[PDB]
């Protein structure tokens, strides 16, 4: 695995121990041969479950998610995809690291790829050796992989609505459950349902997860209503899944405006991460798959792969040269390499727009693209009418930095910034001039 010029892919089956087991075997491995290693964590939940597996070995942890005294021997770094992806586009100095440890490997957020695609070139290159540790690698067509203990596994028609009566078996059950719906909307009507009938709800989403994931150690819990993003390494004690095998797919229509289209079936590889969730204890036979739809390569167009380009576009590899996306996730929806590269100061302001102003990639490169300044807010109220954005079925309103109220109606819709509440209230602060 170690030697320069190979990419291994670690595909052993969900809760077969790649985390705790083999990536301390190979962290090891890598500090006898004085390899500079990084290990990319999906998460900063991920990265303090890293910490206890690590414990002992000299890792420098690139994340306040770990409260560690580093000796400053490291030459073991370990730190989020996304801190990752972020520190190549940043004007600072990312350590050539001899072997990339991504574990976590199909995380399809815009920087996972772009982190893979950036990985992968460099050992193209002949640079350096890369491990990514998944059970589901990209074009996985297995939704129904192997597991520590025997899985139920049911196709069922799976409530996204509240109701009344026609699914019994969801609130029969007394024990705990992890349910993937394809939106925080759909999971707050399910989670309301599910808490007027008595149960005990945790919703878990990407703005939420670190603190809320923690209640799912620290109170009892009947159900957790969780988006995808609990795909990446969320490690539950239960004894249910019931998913949706629904999720949203962002669409860049016309090259003009993103839509959340769907919701529509998941990929194989997201199908098998759900499932993985439960039968990962040898000692408890039987976990129950409960799913409501089959698997499609929903992937396939979906704005994540066109971002992910445009990050990597502005990433320096070596002259003009541009990494390429990891091959068998490349030919995904239509990109040419280079076509995103901005000029230093364009690039300055895409980067802080995604960094500071927390903007989706493919509306901080319209903003960037367009020679607009970071600051200059102008481009959030000069849209059409059809690009006004709505609250409670009325056009949302902010204070402008001059104190005009103004209606939301941004130049370019992306249908991100108002996916929900939380969403909306960001974007409404990023209008007025807050960040
Ligand atoms: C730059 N990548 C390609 C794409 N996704 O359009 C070019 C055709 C093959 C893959």
């Amino acid at each position: 695995m170690l030697k320069k010029k190979q990419l291994t892919v670690l595909d052993l089956h969900p809760g077969a121990g790649k985390t705790r087991r083999v990536l301390p075997e190979i962290v090891r491995e890598a500090i006898k041969k004085r390899l500079r290693t990084v290990i990319l964590a999906p998460t900063r939940v991920v990265a303090a479950e890293m910490e206890e597996a690590l414990r002992g070995l000299p890792v420098r942890y690139m994340t306040t998610a770990v409260n560690v005294t580093h000796s400053g021997t490291e030459i073991v770094d370990l730190m989020c995809h996304a801190t990752f992806t972020s520190r190549l586009l940043q004007p600072i100095r990312v350590p050539n690291y001899n072997l990339n440890i991504m574990d976590e490997a199909h995380f399809t957020d815009p920087s996972s790829i772009a982190a893979r695609g950036y990985i992968s070139t460099r050992v193209e290159m002949g640079e350096a050796a890369a491990i990514f540790m998944t059970a589901t690698p990209p074009g996985t067509r297995d939704a129904f992989p192997d597991s520590n203990s025997p899985i139920m596994d049911t196709e069922v028609e799976v409530p996204e609505r509240a109701w009344s009566s026609g699914f019994d078996w969801v609130t029969d059950h007394s024990g705990k459950t992890v349910w993937f719906v394809p939106s925080v909307r759909n999971g707050n009507e399910i989670a309301a349902c599910l808490t007027k009938a008595g149960k005990r709800v945790i919703q878990l989403s990407r703005k939420t997860f670190e603190t809320e994931f923690q209640k799912t150690k620290n109170q009892e819990w009947d159900f957790v209503i969780t988006t995808d993003i609990s795909e990446m390494g969320a490690n539950f004690k239960a004894d249910r899944v019931i998913d949706s095998r629904r999720c949203l797919k962002p669409v860049i229509l016309d090259g003009e405006r993103v839509i959340l289209a769907g919701p529509m079936p998941v990929t194989h590889a997201s199908a098998a991460q759900r499932r993985g969730r439960i039968g990962r204890n040898p000692n408890k036979p039987g976990d129950e798959y409960m799913y409501g739809g089959g698997c499609a390569e929903t992937d396939e167009g979906h704005a994540h792969w066109l971002e992910a380009r445009m990050l990597l576009d502005n990433i320096y590899l070596q002259d003009g040269l541009i990494a390429s996306l990891y091959r068998p996730e490349a030919d995904k929806v239509a990109a040419i390499e280079g076509e995103f590269k901005l000029r230093t100061e364009q690039r300055k302001t895409f980067v802080e727009l995604m960094k500071r102003g927390d903007l989706p990639v493919w509306l901080a490169y319209q903003v960037a693209s367009a020679g607009i300044t970071y600051t200059d807010r102008r481009w959030c109220f000069d849209g059409t009418t059809n690009n006004t954005i709505m609250e409670d079925s009325v056009p949302a309103e902010v204070w402008t930095k001059y104190g005009e109220k103004r209606v939301l109606k941004p130049r370019w819709m992306d249908a991100r910034v108002c996916s929900d509440h939380a969403a909306l209230k960001s974007f409404k602060e990023f209008a007025a001039g807050k960040r």
